[PDB]
DNA sequence: GCCCTGCTGCCGACCAAC
DNA sequence: GTTGGTCGGCAGCAGGGCTTTTT
């Protein structure tokens, strides 16, 4: 344990395993490994007797998670699966079932909205006040009021900005919010944000939980703290600034990342942070390394070039030991389609032989040209095709109705799925799930809230005394609900399929998108169940697996199983299928050997960020995360013609790559004939 | 190039009162 | 006996309508 503890660079040192000091890297290339990923951090995490409880991490998505406990299983072997690098949201959880509902009247069991969630709150907040789809776009709507929650405000401040701070931008912001905030304290929801501010509130007003988080965790793992809000960095102060002896410096400190690396701005990233980080922790040990001993000296020349080249840049110099290998080898195309064609057919020249053969490979693009065409060269050259947010998945329902059913069984405080549909003329047809979804109390006499909504022709005449419109609302949910609560999980799902016929209403029924609805509540079945592939969830894959249940607490079951997102099995030698994917899904992972199709003045500089200045800058650093986070051969590629759905737009070779040496961005060496 | 999506909508018992 | 409005579904039907990115 003690025999590989010096060797080389700091980098990776302040990044994976064992040694004292304290802890501000600027961000050289985290190449060097040997002893030097064996060398700082979790012996600075455990230097004071520090535990899980004692111990806390950063992660938006746990994509960075996982990332990294495959990482220190790989060349550390298993120390970080078992260490508390989850989330945020985890403690903040398992001690919120216990004191939530002291807080705000939330109870333990609080809701979260989702982002098909978002996208019907965008719609709703739109036709719900005085306003429209469109008028003030209710995504930035929503994006202003997420950062008002990070900002911990009430909307009544930018409401009286009005004349004061704005006259309709700030106080239409404030006007959404506080109808947001309305729905909230109606609802009881909660995110990312409102859970950050339900801690801090935790912390200032309840005692125990403040010596808790604010005192224990005084070791905190902080990975790439250029994206850190300003609510997260008070979060964090407060673990690590609020010691249990206070007037002394925050504790032991395990800070990362690169400040000037703020790519997510549009997303919510903060810019700086560094000195804000310094005054409010005056432990703040800046560590200005720069070597390098795996990377190659290419990207050493291409990293030096735009650590100066790029203005909105904190210059920390790096220096690499290896040699000059891997010059960027782009390819200039005359079409988006004939660029694809090229790279897949260089690509099967070059891997599909022995190595390189499904994962990792992947075009991150945004003109969606790239998106047909890859894909179409792909199922040319025979080889499948991966794509993971590309085309086709938004004007595509059935997976919002899947996980409203999912979110029904958890909680039936759905109404969009009932208005999706439309019952009687005028009377139940878009008013029914729109005024007494408000008052089930006094919509119009209303004794049962389902009382007159059920079919008049299988009626129910014991209640039928008032209901939605006093006419209808196609009872579709209550028999659902009645049935949730009465009975469990197995029989329960196996009733709603087909006792209630919902699935039968899938299978048997034909006419609408059904078998595939059948086939997706099969797969939910098997979810709720083990169904899974040599892997299992903790001690209990399914909810219902009790061959040796843990934590009957219900919060840990309904998060495993309601976090199904994504997934990816093919492991990382077969990276030969080109991926298709957004830069919002692999906003925290790292690939070997990549081409990068159409690379172009107008692209991967933000069609947004091609007239937004502060998003101009924020897509010259993305620019800069995307070489950066290569490891030994990253290679791009040129597209000039590209043809959007509305008109075609072109650009020549972009200026972020001319910034870079045209002899580093090379275009002749692993990119020739196929 | 579907596409939300409310409007049409047209039967089908309500429901009692006639 | 005696029946027509009005309480009730899931689906046709056109009807303008649409960045890429949308935390």
């Amino acid at each position: 344990a003690d025999q590989l503890l010096d060797g080389l660079n700091p980098q990776q040192r302040q990044a994976v395993v064992h040694e004292g000091s304290p802890l501000l890297i600027v961000a050289g290339a985290g190449s060097g490994k040997t002893a030097v990923l064996t060398r700082r951090i979790a012996y600075l995490m455990a230097a004071r007797g520090v535990g899980v409880g004692q111990i806390l991490a950063i992660t938006f998505t746990n994509k960075a998670a996982a990332e990294m406990r495959e990482r220190v299983v790989g060349l550390v072997g298993e120390k970080a699966r078992y260490m508390w690098v989850s989330t945020f949201h985890s403690t903040c959880v398992r001690i919120l079932r216990n004191q939530a509902a002291l807080i705000e009247g939330l109870n333990s069991n609080f809701s979260i909205y989702d982002a098909d969630d978002s996208r019907r709150l965008l719609q709703m907040v739109g036709r719900d006040l005085g306003l429209d789809i469109k008028r003030y776009s209710p995504r930035l709507l929503a994006n202003a009021i997420s950062n008002l929650k990070n900002e911990l405000i009430d909307p009544h401040q930018a409401l009286a900005g009005l004349t004061e701070d704005s006259d309709d931008l700030a106080r239409a912001v404030a006007s959404v919010y506080d109808e947001y905030q309305r729905r909230l304290r109606a609802a009881n929801a909660l995110d990312f944000d409102d859970l950050i501010g339900e801690t801090v509130a935790v912390l200032q007003a309840f005692p125990q939980i403040a010596q808790y988080y604010r005192r224990r965790f005084r070791h905190v793992l902080v990975d790439e703290y250029q994206d850190t809000n300003h609510a997260q960095y008070v979060l964090v102060r407060e673990l690590v600034g609020r010691d249990s002896n206070d007037g002394i410096p925050p504790g032991e400190l395990c800070v990362v990342g690169d400040a000037d690396q703020s790519i997510y701005a549009f997303r919510g990233a903060t810019i700086r942070n560094i000195e804000d980080f310094e005054r409010d922790y005056p432990d703040t040990r800046t560590i200005l390394l720069e070597q390098n001993y795996r990377s190659t000296q290419n990207i050493l020349s291409a990293a030096n070039s735009v650590i100066a080249r790029n203005a909105g840049r904190r210059e920390k110099r790096l220096w690499t030991d290896a040699g000059a290998g891997e010059l960027i080898v782009g390819y200039v195309a005359d079409n988006e389609h004939d660029e694809a064609r090229f790279v897949a057919e260089e690509i099967d020249a070059l891997a599909e032989g022995s190595e390189i053969t499904y994962n990792d490979v992947a075009v991150f693009y945004r003109t969606n040209n790239s998106s047909r065409s890859l894909e179409e060269v792909l199922i040319r050259a025979g080889i499948p095709y991966k794509v993971v947010g590309g085309v086709r998945f938004y004007e595509r329902k059935e997976i919002r109705d899947i996980v409203a059913y999912l979110r029904v069984l958890d909680n039936p405080g759905d109404a969009v799925s009932l208005r999706r549909i439309l019952n009687t003329p005028r009377r139940g047809i878009g008013d029914r799930a729109e005024a007494c979804v408000a008052v089930y109390a006094e919509n119009t006499g209303v004794g049962f809230g389902d009382a007159l909504v059920a079919a008049a022709q299988g009626k129910v005449p014991m209640l039928n005394t008032r209901a939605e419109k006093a006419i209808a609302g196609f009872v579709e949910m209550f028999d659902e609900l009645r049935g949730r609560l009465d009975d469990d999980l197995g029989e329960l799902v196996e009733a709603v399929l087909e006792r209630t016929g919902y699935r039968r209403e899938l299978e048997a029924s034909t006419d609408p998108q059904e078998l595939a609805r059948l086939d997706n509540l099969n797969e939910l079945v098997s979810v709720a169940h083990e169904f899974s592939t040599d892997r299992e969830n903790a001690a209990a894959l399914g909810p219902d697996d009790e061959d040796v249940p843990d934590t009957g607490v219900l919060a840990d079951f309904l998060e495993r199983v309601s976090l199904v997102a994504d997934a990816d099995e093919i492991p990382e030698h077969g990276a030969g299928v080109v991926t298709l994917m957004t830069l919002h899904t692999a906003k925290g992972l790292e690939f070997p050997v990549v081409f990068v199709t159409g690379w172009e003045d107008g692209m991967f500089p933000h069609m947004r960020a091609l007239d937004n200045p502060t998003e101009l800058s924020e897509e010259r650093r993305l620019a800069y995360v995307g070489i950066t986070r290569a490891r030994q051969r990253l290679y791009v590629s040129r597209a000039i013609v590209r043809s959007s759905w509305g008109q075609p737009m072109l650009n020549p070779e972009s200026r972020f790559l001319r910034e870079i040496p045209q002899e580093l961005i090379d275009w002749r060496r692993t990119a020739p004939k196929p």
